[PDB]
């Protein structure tokens, strides 16, 4: 049910993953400035210059596309999410807490831009909690605790 609740508001997100993606990463770097150093391609860009940066928006689209693919998948999740844990722990070196930060940014962006109401916000927090718990478990399998 919670996946369906999010999907009832996903139209404006998938309509323009680049614009919405840029809003998400811009807001992440604004509100949680310590996250910006986790993207070496973007670390050091003055905050005022992020909203208009096309590469930031393209990278925001990547996360939103993958979340959409996690919402619409008819086969194994687990198979979509294990590779994500692997790359984020071993290649990108992203501490787990950062996933909670980006999830809360997305909740707020969807409230503002995608009509996600109180119940939908709870549903999205539940979905993101499922995802984050799986990432955390897979991180631990790799030795990250
Ligand atoms: C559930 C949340 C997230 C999803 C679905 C997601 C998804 C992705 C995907 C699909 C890629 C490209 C393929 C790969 O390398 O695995 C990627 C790359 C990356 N992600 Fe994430 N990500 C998430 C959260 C984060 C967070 C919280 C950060 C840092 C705050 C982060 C930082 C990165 C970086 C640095 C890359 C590499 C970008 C590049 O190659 O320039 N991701 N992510």
């Amino acid at each position: 049910a919670d996946f369906d609740a999010v999907l009832k508001c996903w139209g404006p997100v998938e309509a323009d993953y680049t614009t919405i993606g840029g809003l998400v990463l811009t807001r992440l770097f604004k509100e949680h400035p310590e996250t910006q150093k986790l993207f070496p391609k973007f670390a050091g860009i003055a905050q005022a210059d992020i909203a208009g940066n096309a590469a930031v928006s393209a990278h925001g689209a990547t996360v939103l596309k993958k979340l959409g693919e996690l919402l619409k998948a008819k086969g194994s999740h687990a198979a979509i999410l294990k590779p994500l844990a692997n790359s984020h722990a071993t290649k990108h070196k992203i501490p787990i807490n950062n996933f909670k930060l980006i999830s809360e940014v997305l909740v707020k962006v969807m409230q503002e831009k995608a009509g996600l109401d109180a119940g939908g916000q709870t549903a999205l927090r539940n979905v993101m909690g499922i995802i984050i718990a799986d990432l955390e478990a897979n991180y631990k399998e790799l030795g990250f605790s």
